[PDB]
Order: C-alpha cells, then sequence, then structure tokens
C-alpha cells in the first residue's frame, strides 16, 4: 500500500472547499487513517480543530505547514491526532509569506517532505488556497488526485478549462473530480449540471443547507468517488 | 488636484473587503468622480455590478485589469461607468495566472498602466486579494493609502503585523488605516478594539448586519479617514 493524496482546490473562495475537505476525510477516517493536510493562509480546517489542538496543548506556531516548507521543523513533529483516525497538520499564518519567499526548488518541498514522513496513512487530504499559486503547486506535484467543489456561477466551465490549463502546464495527469456545492433545483443549476452530468469525472452535488442530510450527500459523493479510482 | 488612490486590502478572506470598498466608493461618489479597479481574483466587485455590465454589452473576457497589466490593451478603453460617477475596471478569471506569468518589472505593471490612463479621477479605489501577493504589490506601489477590513478573531493581531511589516518593506511611507468589521457586542471583539482603537490610525467600525444604520457607520468611516488625509 501507498497514500492516496487528494488535493481539494477551488479557484473561488466560499464555495464549501475546507468544509468538503474536512468532511470528506472525516468520512473516510471511518475505516482509514487519515491525515489531513492545512494548506490554506485562512486556517479554516486548524480554526475547527482548534479546541481539540487547545486542549492537547499543541504549540502549533512553531509546528505548521509553513515550518514544515522552510525546513526549519521536520513533519513528523506536526502532526495532531483530532479525531478518530484523523491525524492534522495545521495552517499558521506565516503561511502567507510562502508566495513570496525565494527557495530552490520550491514547488516540491510538499513532495520532498512527504517522502521523508515516517507514519503511513491510506488518505492524504490536502487543503489550498483559492488561487492558482505556488502553494497550490506543492500540492498538485504531490497528488494523485483532485476534487473541486464549485458552485453554477458564472464562469463555472471557464473556470475548470482555467485549472485544468494550470495543471497540464506543471506536466501532470491527474484526474480531477467535480462537485456542485451550495446546489439547489432551480434554472441556473440546470445548466452547469448538464453540461458536468456527461464528465466520468463528475461525482454530484451537494445541496445548500443553512445522520443530517448534508453528511448524506457528502457519503454519496465519496462512494461514487472510491467507484472511480 | 491629483486622484488619491486607495487600496483595500486584507490578508484574511470574508471580512467585508470587497463590500467595503463597493461602499466607500459608492459614498466617494456623491461629490466625485470615482473608479473602482477590480483586481480581486474573487471578482466580487464585478459581479455585484454584472447585471449592469451586461446589459451595456461589455466584452471583459478581453477588457479586464489582467489584460492591462499583460499590455494586451489600454486602460482607457477597459473602463465601465458603471453607476453615478462611478467607473470600474473590472476583473476575469485569468487574473489568476498572473501570479505565475514571468514579467519583468512586473511589481510596477500596475504604476506604468496608471501612468499611461488618459481620464481623471478624485478617487482610486483598488480591490486585491487576501494574499500577500504581487497582485497586492501592485496596488500597494501604486497607492496613496491603504485601508484594512479586519474582524475579530483569533490571530487578527498577529495577521495585522504580518501585514505591516510585508506593507512597510515596500513602501515604508504608505499610510495604513483600519477598520473593524463584522462587529459584534462580546468579549472577544472587545478586547481587539480595545487594542485596535488607540492606534493612530483606527477609523472606526462597522456592526455585522444582514439609508441604513450599516450605511451611516460607513459613513462615518469615510468622514474620520477624509479628515485624517
Amino acid at each position: 500500500k501507498k497514500p492516496k493524496i487528494i488535493t481539494i482546490a477551488s479557484i473561488k473562495g466560499g464555495v464549501g472547499k475546507s468544509t468538503s475537505a474536512i468532511i470528506l476525510a472525516t468520512l473516510l477516517s471511518k475505516n482509514n487513517k487519515v491525515l489531513l493536510i492545512d494548506m490554506d493562509t485562512q486556517a479554516s480546517i486548524t480554526s475547527y480543530f482548534y479546541e481539540k489542538i487547545e486542549k492537547l496543548g499543541i504549540n502549533f506556531t512553531k509546528f505548521n505547514i509553513y515550518e514544515i516548507l522552510k525546513e526549519n521543523v521536520d513533519i513528523d513533529s506536526t502532526i495532531i491526532n483530532v479525531d478518530n483516525n484523523l491525524d492534522l497538520i495545521p495552517s499558521y499564518l506565516t503561511l502567507h509569506n510562502f508566495s513570496e519567499d525565494k527557495i530552490e526548488h520550491k514547488d516540491f518541498l510538499l513532495k520532498t517532505s512527504l517522502g521523508t514522513l515516517y507514519y503511513k496513512y491510506d488518505y492524504i487530504v490536502i487543503d489550498t488556497n483559492p488561487s492558482l499559486d505556488v502553494t497550490l503547486k506543492n500540492a498538485l506535484l504531490c497528488s494523485d488526485y483532485v476534487i473541486i467543489p464549485m458552485t453554477a456561477e458564472k464562469w463555472a466551465v471557464e473556470s475548470l478549462d482555467l485549472f485544468n490549463f494550470f495543471v497540464r502546464k506543471l506536466n501532470l495527469f491527474l484526474p480531477i473530480f467535480l462537485i456542485i456545492t451550495r446546489f439547489k433545483k432551480n434554472r441556473t443549476h440546470k445548466t452547469l449540471f448538464e453540461i458536468l452530468k456527461t464528465k466520468d469525472r463528475f461525482l454530484g452535488t451537494i445541496s445548500e443547507r443553512e445522520n443530517k442530510d448534508y453528511i448524506k450527500e457528502y457519503e454519496n459523493i465519496l462512494e461514487i468517488f472510491l467507484k472511480k479510482i
């Protein structure tokens, strides 16, 4: 076995990227050992788990993805058991410095650090900034798969082409899966859904929601995801 | 005189950066000619005026901020009159590739382009992405003033210092003004407020709210800003 590495990406903010990362990781953790890596400067994943992190007394100020990236700390030192079968490498606001940092072989830092990791996971789920930036490159050059939660807004198709172009540029051959989030049974979603539904990499829909109905929709998605890999 | 150029910036998303840009520019527009420059990859400002942009039939796939930065079009031809005394240079998804394009003197592209603008404005309000990136650098190096909206979240103060360290380093002359947005009466907002209210360039607070009272809060902010420059 080896870890199956999934990047959660979206070029649009507020479309449920980080929310999906958490819920998907959590569903996978029911029967798998899972690592979540919070490479989003927003740090929404780390903040979701903050109560658990504080209670464990973790010094994420010193042990976080940015410091892994700058090789000031080993990855082995940053890993937090935040839930059943679920580990986390947390994000911290110094990550904001990463786009401007001048580093040799900058794109392959996460790949290189993941190459040293002792601990073995079934799945690694990496959350990213909604930007086609150097962080996203570090994730993609690591990955086996990508999932893009996206909404039925103007420029949905075009954004897909934009993202694919970027991936092609990295000379990668990655399956990129699609999820329509904030879904409503209305006109504009029907237009996007009809275009998307015929893609082999389309996974399904998650309804807008202000054991629940949302979890089941995510379980569905996962089910289909696992049938296509 | 000459245009006064304000960048609205924040290194945290979902803090009302774009909304602030829109309302401050709209208020300024009552008695001034104002240009809004949508340099956020999110394109929220453009999306807010999209109904008017579409009624006008504009091709902002070709006439947009990214195409300016790449010197494929003249800035004059990108300008859209979106409201009373209010112009817009729109954003389009291709702005996402700007972080990775390799370009000489890349930091000064916006400043150079602004030097080819025929039209004269009283104020230019520039909206940016929540990142310490090259897009932010273009805005800042054009600008006379910076306004940062922020909210009472964990690491608000540390993030502000980081942004300061970034902004100071590429222009230590740039005044940085502060707003607290999404404001609520509770311990953790009170604490940020106690900290920020004593900073020379603190402007005030906007309440969380889903003619209005919040407009008049923006009016108060604009009033105290205009008195301080």
